[PDB]
């Protein structure tokens, strides 16, 4: 007796960076990882989803209907067919997705907002179980589903996401994102190449250690400790990637990073580079406008970001 439900989720940044998935269908992370959901101050940077009763199955991405390259979304929609039967009176549903202002981490947001829609129609479903199905759409969906600072434990067969700190724990902090024009390496290029490194078995253990250290830091809200560690993790991650032919940190990004080391002598900052052509800089809020004003950006564009919460839905219509 309903016909439609809308949902929203926020994009994510890794703080213990994931590389390697169990297989391209289920996409279970091969090791433990960690991340944060982000948006701007108005929450306008976001991914929105609508799932709705239809006569035939349509899938739309940013307004554009898709004919293929949509098997993962379709798979999730089929597995929860009974949820749509019960709430809408039909198994036949269409899906519409729209991204706003996202830098990196958009597929995570898209996956979580699907989960939020499904959870909105059947709220006694276990979000940790639903997350398992969402990973087929994006392997780090849990970061956006649960929001704040999360850890996703994984042995490559089972993975489990837990929220470690609320977005409020980061209210004294900001992230200035520097967005560069370099074409990014696709997610799958990173996953495929990183597992070739003979450093990879150690990397899996180190990622899990970093997650435990982050959880320790969380006990006393040592946010600087967490971002300092994320930067260390960033540098190991990309060191390994460069060794198997994947160079994310391109020339002007290296130049920005060098400059960041200079001003770190003046006031605290720490940076993160995920899979895309962005440099994310954490900074105490009292220095955020200062950092945001630097003129030496080496061609990049600046966005002011903050840590935000998990995915949510509107009332079904």
């Amino acid at each position: 007796t309903y016909r439609s439900i809308g949902s929203t989720a926020y994009p994510t940044i890794g703080v213990v960076l994931l590389g390697g998935i169990a297989n391209p269908v289920t996409r279970t992370p091969l090791h433990t990882s960690a991340g944060i959901a982000y948006s701007d101050s108005c929450g306008s940077i976001r991914s929105e989803t609508r799932i709705y009763a239809d006569e035939a199955t349509h899938i739309y991405f940013n307004g554009t209907e898709s004919t293929d390259d949509n098997r993962s979304v379709r798979r999730v929609l089929d597995r929860y067919s009974s949820v749509f039967e019960e709430a809408f009176g039909t198994k036949t549903v269409s899906y519409s997705s729209q991204n706003f202002g996202i830098l990196s981490g958009s597929s995570d947001a898209g996956a979580a907002s699907i989960g939020a829609a499904i959870l909105g129609l059947k709220p006694d479903l276990d979000p940790h179980d639903v997350e398992n199905d969402l990973r087929a759409v994006s392997e780090s969906a849990g970061r956006s589903l649960f929001g704040g600072l999360t850890i996703t434990w994984s042995d490559g067969f089972h993975a489990y996401t837990e929220k470690i700190l609320d977005p409020e724990a980061f209210s004294g902090y900001s992230i200035v994102a520097f967005a560069f024009d370099y074409q990014r390496n696709p997610s799958d290029v990173i996953h495929q190449n990183i597992v070739r490194s003979d450093l990879y078995p150690a990397r899996k253990k180190h990622a899990d250690e970093h997650a435990h250290m982050i959880k320790e830091y969380a006990k006393t809200n040592d946010i600087k400790g967490i971002f300092d560690l994320a930067q260390e993790d960033t540098e190991e991650y990309h060191s390994i990637l460069r060794g198997v032919g994947v160079n994310v940190i391109r020339e002007n990004m290296q130049k920005l990073i060098s400059y960041l080391k200079l001003i770190r002598k003046d006031y605290w900052n720490a940076y993160i580079v995920t899979g895309g052509s962005n440099v994310y800089v954490a900074v105490e809020s009292e220095n955020a406008d200062r950092l945001f004003s630097i003129e030496n950006t080496f061609g990049s564009k600046k966005k002011m970001l903050r840590i935000v919460g998990g995915a949510w839905h509107r009332r079904p219509e």
